[PDB]
């Protein structure tokens, strides 16, 4: 019997309500997300683009990109990763099935597919366009009938709220969920109460997306169970403070010639080694 | 057509001691060329720590660091040092391959050194490496696999702490005279050791300014006075983002939520900014 | 520094026309190199129906097309003339990268379609083709991409097929007016349909002469008095290599032994020559 | 949750010998598998000599194998045997991350051999290997790492040529004892030989049947008078590919047309069916 990682997030799912999913932007970070007891993580599309790639997050990247990232992850850390898989990775049904299939392969628990045409962009960001009803079910289909491991996660999400409303959102998702999709990421909500009516809608799992600087208010984690939100998820919060820290040492070493002053907001060497189990490796070449 | 190795070199004539910072991954690169520097760096120890999670110990495969080459030099305009560990494989056509693949990638340099295989960071006790005429060997084959006559191969040799200084100085000249075309005396403990490589080999020499090991903070200022050409800081940024993500999971796993830890995050105007997605995005628009 | 590009360019004018052959792996290319050819090409066709084993329907990835390149011109120094489709991606900006990849591999020039995604490689008569101005804008974004000046651009139209010979060379012509550096007209029947295309846009023409198709196996002389500048033979050494792989198999699995097709079988000897083997061995035996 | 090691494991136990053929890329692999083989290999030669056009001498990495895996198990679900030569680094951590890599891309098994860092072909002269102690510690490290534990993990020794015919089967039999699963006696020279290294391990042994080398091409039926389990044709169709790709070329070179090799050529229709490519277009 091998393990699967889907089956690992639907049990993660089981025992943490809601369950909190972090974005990881690597492998050392998947390792300190799982250091601080978190029992799945995210591999941000946004992330894998301006922070992999330094790129817009436009449909910019490509699915090789982003399998790179799910195999060094996965290779490492043992936590189910929930995997953005934007449209799919192509104009038609064989793209998606390469990709669920491929992603499978590479390691992941699950992944999200889109309702956004083409180039898309942020749910966060205005003047998306998104695909018809029909053209998403059949993505959703391609996915659902690709899946090569039962217990790996076919996600809908919908970025219509803001282009159509709310009821128009709603009746999409309920659609999607008839073709297939195992749980919803209703995008860029703005009312805690949305995310109850969707709940109510779909009856499957739904995923809430509190991602910093949009249109999402940082609602806690009781305030989304009391939604009925399964999953709290948490995109790229860490990687927004990475960067600020990186940049602030990039400026102190120019400014002043040695980094010195800012010593003190550093992780430790044997922090890291702390963190990719360093000594025992070691300790094994020295015998 | 553009030389990295030719830029790189130019940024040396422009800058004395010449900083050069270590970016993890391409928005760093793209942060440390807004910071200003004139060159930036791939670790070894960080393709190995941050892009797989695992030890520095010889693990990386080359193509594991050509990944992050392309992905650095493909939107950033830097000349990048890489560090090429020993040249992934136990012979010459091993070291032509890493070369010739380092340049294609994007690469401004690379540099080799003189330890066994399985390698580990200067910084650490028992370290082993090869004999003076092994090393030699391995950069007379990296030099004549250079496919662009600019790109640099940058000779690092750890035998300071393992046969003492007057050895470490014999390899250097011998490293040198096979053809290296700068220095990098890894993990020197007293300043006057910079002036005394760099007068015996008569290179660019390269001070490794990392964190926590053997080396103390130099500031260029003392650098510049024993004639150091270039100012390495390796995984500094990394450290400090290490940390920094390393709080947002513990505050959001323990308050439920991450509106203590907002104001320590770059902004989404910031990031934006920094990719130039505003540019992007109107031509979509458009 | 070399230029890939202006290789290519170079032996357009000591050929005419320049025979272009399909080379489907790096050993190929040593060959192609060996028999005297002094430009190759990397076909989609046989990247997707060879390195992938799939269909040529939009499912290879510029990633998979990539490998193959580099592999190729990391070891053989000829013009390496690629196959980028409609540039792997949705919008210009992937456009842009496919051809900045692809400069960075070592390819000497692409070609890029006027096929709405993978349409017209479905046989697909209608709305399978863009407009005249969005193709302009995908070679406005290939052109504009390019990091070497010298690397080519080929503008492939699909169209004579679908809406005739008068709308073909319209398009055509608007190709080459917006930066397209030479044309590749397909499914081309007629030597004196050669003619038409060279005189409408006076920019090099490339003639597919591909195996089992409509195209009849037109000579040099032949293409040569229609004013072609190159000939393209795509998939020829490919289709050689599957009937002689395919025949070892079944008599391998028919007799329990390969003692009667070893006089089928490249020698042990021929193929050390092909990759320059003794002088590699040499210098690990003289250590 | 399949397993492709299962699988190759099943696929022994139903064919005697197994005939195991080298697949140069994805679509051979297919052709392999409608020409009716269980099982299929990927060979480390083909892969130095035919994707990257490279000697096999231990220039090829552990990427541009696990290339060439994920292209080939993506489409075919045949299990794939993986050279691995040396485990691809200096170290057991190497040797380790090879394996964990090599599962994931969905090989069924793979054989790390005994050489000296760059290895050559076990048909060519001159060559080196390690210790018996260190071969030892790379199968211990191989052998632990298998994250699937049906991936097979097969010890190959060349030490034939170097130490002699008694040597070899000691060291046989240590790599056993080392848990190494399968055997893989390189270039044998006589079919009795087999043989012995089969009495002497009690464990599958894989015959290298290559040609232009130090072995005889030994039929299915000797082999299996020889208790050998499996039969190797690692580079057969690549061999045969190369020639008529080449005749190919040189036609078309000479002639000013491809007129007169038209007959040597696969046709579209049949590589359509190979690939199952109007299965596709019609969805
Ligand atoms: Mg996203
Ligand atoms: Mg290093
Ligand atoms: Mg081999």
């Amino acid at each position: 019997s091998l393990h699967s990682p889907g089956k690992a997030f639907r049990a993660a799912l089981t025992k943490e309500n809601p369950l909190q999913i972090v974005g990881t932007i690597n492998a050392n970070h998947a390792l300190l997300a799982q250091r601080a007891g978190y029992q799945a993580i995210y591999l941000s599309g946004g992330g894998v683009a301006a922070g992999s790639l330094g790129l817009p997050d436009l449909g910019i990247s490509t699915l090789d990109d982003v399998l790179t990232d799910i195999r060094r992850i996965t290779d490492v850390c043992s936590l189910p990763l929930l995997v953005d898989a934007d449209i799919g990775f192509g104009s038609s049904a064989f793209n998606v099935a390469r990709t669920v299939k491929s992603m499978i392969k590479a390691g992941a628990a699950g992944l999200h597919i889109e309702d956004q045409v083409g180039a898309k962009r942020s749910g966060h960001r205005p003047n998306k366009a998104i695909v018809s009803k029909e053209e998403m079910v059949d993505r959703i289909r391609a996915a659902v009938d690709a899946k090569t491991d039962p217990d790996f996660v076919i996600m809908a999400r919908t970025d219509a709220l803001a282009v159509e409303g709310l009821d128009a959102a709603i009746e999409r998702a309920q659609a999607y969920v008839e073709a297939g999709a195992e749980m919803l990421f209703p995008e860029a909500i703005t009312e805690l109460a949305m995310y109850r009516q969707f709940a109510d809608a779909v009856q499957v799992p739904i995923l809430a997306n509190i991602t910093e600087f949009g249109a999402t208010p940082l609602f806690t984690t009781d305030e989304l169970r009391s939604a009925h939100v399964a999953m709290a998820l948490y995109p790229l919060s860490a990687f927004r403070a990475m960067n600020r820290a990186a940049e602030h040492v990039y400026n102190v070493l120019r400014q002043e010639g040695t980094q010195k002053s800012v010593i003190d907001t550093m992780q430790t060497r044997n922090e890291l080694y702390e963190s990719i189990n360093y000594y025992q490796y070691e300790e094994k070449l020295d015998n």
